[PDB]
């Protein structure tokens, strides 16, 4: 039927694929796509926001060759930095909180502190919580957490009974949020690349034919409007 | 173009959905759609092993409702037990060797024998791995993984310095097999619901439409040769 108002997602994964793509079909470089992939952003967190969304987890992947995603994980054009920084105003205005999951403890101090004043800024705001996924890959972060709760484990003397499924969940980086009840990936590229792979175990997928810069307020409805029909 | 025999998946992973749903649309108990099931398994092993798969895992799971998975992972229709006893002659002679993944120690005696029996006289075969995930799931595997790898390394008296990726792949229940190039699902649902979480990481997902039931040879070379054209 029409968007169900009372049954929106409360957090929703996005694989913002098709930058590089979006550029080379036009003949230009990849940063064309980078700027455009960035006004995608803005597009969809005002209308996330706007529809319900509580958590908003987004992954900036370019899909250049589906044989090396490696590239992708700590390349620059990844970074929210150039959002950030242009559109902080507005998110502090809509209420939107802004956090990050990933390792950042490498990336350049003025990096670090453009990503520390956004958060800085919004950690009041009680509405859409816009998470980036920044130098992240699934894998990595349970490798992370395995290594935390074992040390926090032998520290406290304690034995692995008490690991479990909750218990991995409250260790992980997204400790703080619901697991994404549908997740979604632009370009047509069917693959979850080493994304949130614990916390998708249950999720609905969407895989979006339309590539990260073209994808726009209308193209998420209908992925809503999909996932709601799916029952 | 056409079918690349040069370019088949070593590893395809497949998620049997839909016997439930078959057997409802005709009228008919789910048993009904499990014996049909079965004979999908037939077809697909064959033509698996006859264009050259070598790892072939079946998860049995069929949606009835989306918001209740946990009803399938432990119940008897999803069992391979009425496959293995009709068909093992045919695994034998094929040259198919048959393993499993999953918790199966708490399962009927006269289960874990026909099992046993199946692997028992296919331990020997060099071709086909057919790998059937029982009660099984992915968080409970890296739960159980993380388990083990504790006392693992609290018994030899180690840190957690020696964990990494590679160190999860070697201690979780599909350490003998290479990851999945691609994992098939049918009925048209579109999760993993928590199936080889880890596994799937980097492999191309393909949801086709049809009911397991209804799944067959030809269905299979086609989601290959989407797998192929997608590159
Ligand atoms: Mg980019
Ligand atoms: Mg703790
Ligand atoms: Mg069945
Ligand atoms: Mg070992």
């Amino acid at each position: 039927e029409e968007l169900d108002s009372s049954n929106i997602p409360e957090h929703i994964a996005i694989i913002m694929d098709g930058n590089g793509r979006w550029a080379k079909k036009r003949k230009m470089p990849r940063i064309k796509g980078h700027y455009e992939g960035m006004q995608t952003i803005k597009k969809i967190t005002r209308i996330a926001s706007d529809i319900g969304v509580k958590y908003l987890t987004l992954y900036a992947f370019s899909t250049e060759n589906w044989s090396r995603p490696e590239s992708e994980v700590n390349y620059i054009m990844n970074l929210p930095v150039n959002f950030l920084k242009t559109f902080l105003p507005e998110l502090i205005e809509k209420n939107v909180k802004v956090e990050t999951i990933g390792f950042t403890d490498k990336l350049p101090k003025s990096t670090i502190e453009a990503i520390n004043n956004a958060k800085e800024k919004t950690a009041n705001n009680t509405g859409l919580k816009l998470i980036f996924a920044i130098n992240y890959g699934g894998r990595a972060e349970l490798v992370h957490s395995i290594k935390n709760m074992f040390d926090e484990l032998h520290q406290q003397g304690l034995n692995s009974d008490i690991i479990d499924e909750t218990y991995i969940n409250n260790h992980l980086m997204t400790k703080d949020y619901p697991d994404p009840e549908l997740l979604i990936r632009t370009s047509g590229e069917q693959r979850i690349s080493n994304f949130l792979i614990w916390q998708v175990s249950y999720s609905e997928f969407i895989f979006n034919q339309k590539l990260w810069p073209d994808f726009d307020e209308d193209e998420l409805i209908k992925c809503i409007k999909i996932y709601q029909s799916r029952q």
